[PDB]
């Protein structure tokens, strides 16, 4: 023991903290995990990265693949793309995806609207536009309100695996993690692959085991072979 | 935005959702993990599978090994085979084990009664009889009521690892997962084994760290060498 | 089913159970994971173990390394070394570290005071002195009250990974686990190392993703090369 | 302290090259005897060959 410096909570971190609590206490939040081999997507960026930027005037990142994979998973599992509004269950026939962006002063989740209708290049541009506004802090309340599902990337900080927190009134959240070289079994041979752990936190009131697991398996399948988005399999 | 189809929840899904919430909020649910090498059990099924079905008229699955291992663990750790009834702690001197079966309409959990008194062949017969009733939907209220402990298998859906949800008034739940070929250290050499992650979610009000961890270690020990059930070690 | 043996809870375990609930329901508890190579620390114990005990009259364990690493991480991330008092955030300018000790009568968490001021030998002596008092049950109310952060070691019981529970009014808890030989990627070659999973459960009201992840990465960095504690890098 | 020079050294019965420096301690033999002077300089050698010994204090 020694001394104590009390610092009061600002209007924001007071209501952010009240809302994370009311989220945790109002939902039956559970987390299902999976792993994904990133070499396929890393190879696409290594091969077509130059040609992609020349054609579209924006660099090909990972986030466009994650969004494209989440939208297809939201189509196959419409129970995950829903809210609970008191006594009603609201199924959304559109794909608005909340996406956590870093600002030095707090962390915000702006919304990408009608992502089902955007190309890979268009997605990466809308993320840069929202990410510039976040870093500068010029983000509208139009930009922050709504969203059916959140993607968070704690991998920028080197986290192996974690339990992400649901952003109500949303039902689920997908947590991206660090890409780490790990020995894997490949056709009965021990081969090193760049592996990432995926976490899906989901509300067990609305989403049962089969849907939560199957949703996250869908995302794993479409990240390990982006070509499956075209075939739809 | 586009359109949304809201459909109100009946007395059922309204109060099932309120009861999953009051369960989650009224217990101190935590999850401890472990891994198990399935090659020993996979080898027993490959070797004695034909001879077992001929003799008993029922196929040798994994679930008989899991039940046999859970019952022995419930005997060694009686704190896990208990409920909390308000101000009382109810220790059960019998082994009724809830067991999740896959049904087209969600997932249902019939109860196996006095499993301590059943042979491997008897267990596999009672599970097939309850699994047929689940798939057909001919499951009695006698069949669903009660149970001291739940075994859930999200591995049927290809989940790597997850936090299963306790089914009150029960204290704990064991989550089985996908069996995945993974490189393992065996006598200082890298050998590929079929590995499964085990998850035990437990009520920290009744079950402390030592009991929860030790219970799940017991199940790992008895699945990696089923011959330990006979020796009792 | 057969019979059931009902045992009442005294105010003993009645108010512990009520307080685990008010802890869980008053905090937004999340858990971030990481892994650490213990070979460096295991090699130091194998090399200097004899010479250390001769010089200080106390055996060199792992817990001195974990405490030394936690204190340095608490300095780099002061938001983790804090409590929430209603509308205030209380920053502590001292390092009192709660440390879970296993006793036949439940589990107790005595406090190590001003650990920032203790050498490796002093730490190991204070842990043995508090561990003897726990096993004997001669532990003071001075010894149990307070603490800014908890370290728990469920690895003594062979747990692979788990979600530790926050010890209010503290913000976070670090969970140590079993050391298991696992194949690891080292300069693109598969080498077997003695690996342990780390779990940090944290209150998301006060601790955001960047701090929680970065705190646990700091502990991993200082356990994989204890010589970084001296250099402070 | 002196120059660091690559020199062949005996290491677990194998000749391996290490970057070696000679240490000199000049001491007043009125106040410091052989055992203390030698033991002082051995301590410095031990703590420079493994700086992690400063943390453990061994
Ligand atoms: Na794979
Ligand atoms: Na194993
Ligand atoms: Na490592």
């Amino acid at each position: 023991a020694r001394s104590e410096k009390r610092v009061p909570m600002t209007r924001l971190r007071k209501r952010v903290a009240e809302r994370l609590l009311e989220a945790k206490n109002s939902t039956a939040m559970l987390t299902t995990f999976n792993e994904v081999n990133m070499k396929p997507i890393m190879d696409l960026r290594k091969q077509y990265g130059e040609a992609f930027e020349k054609r579209h005037g924006i660099r090909l990142g990972f986030m466009s693949f994650y969004v494209k994979a989440v939208v297809e998973a939201l189509k196959r599992y419409p129970e995950v793309n829903a809210s609970i509004d008191g006594d009603d269950v609201v199924y959304h026939n559109y794909f608005d995806v909340s996406m956590a962006v870093s600002t030095p002063r707090g962390l915000v989740t702006p919304v990408l609207r009608d992502v089902d209708t955007l190309g890979m290049a268009d997605i990466e541009k809308k993320i840069k536009e929202l990410a510039v506004k976040g870093r500068d802090g010029k983000l509208t309340v139009e930009d922050l309100t709504g969203g059916n599902f959140t993607i968070t990337n704690g991998g920028v900080f080197g986290s192996l695996m974690s339990t992400p927190i649901i952003n109500p009134p949303q039902s689920a959240i997908l947590g991206m993690h660090a890409i780490k070289d790990r020995p894997m079994a490949v056709n009965g041979q021990v081969e090193i692959l760049p592996m990432m752990y995926l976490a899906l936190s989901y509300d067990h009131r609305l989403i049962d085991g089969r849907e939560s697991v199957g949703f996250l398996v869908t995302i794993k399948e479409l990240l390990e072979d982006p070509t499956r988005l075209l075939l739809d399999v």
